């Protein structure tokens, strides 16, 4: 599980 | 930016 | 710029 | 797998 906010 | 991977 | 999910 | 490169 991947989540990543840029 | 939203990056979401499962 | 790669990106690469396997 | 994952892979990124910039
Ligand atoms: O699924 S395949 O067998 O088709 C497969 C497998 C890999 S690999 O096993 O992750 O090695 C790569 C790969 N490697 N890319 C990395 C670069 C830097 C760090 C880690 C990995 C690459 O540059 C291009 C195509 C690939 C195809
Ligand atoms: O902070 S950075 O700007 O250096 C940056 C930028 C990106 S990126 O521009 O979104 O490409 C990524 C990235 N990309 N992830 C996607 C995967 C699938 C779809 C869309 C995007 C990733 O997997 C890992 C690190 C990253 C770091």
């Amino acid at each position: 599980k991947l989540v990543f906010f840029a």
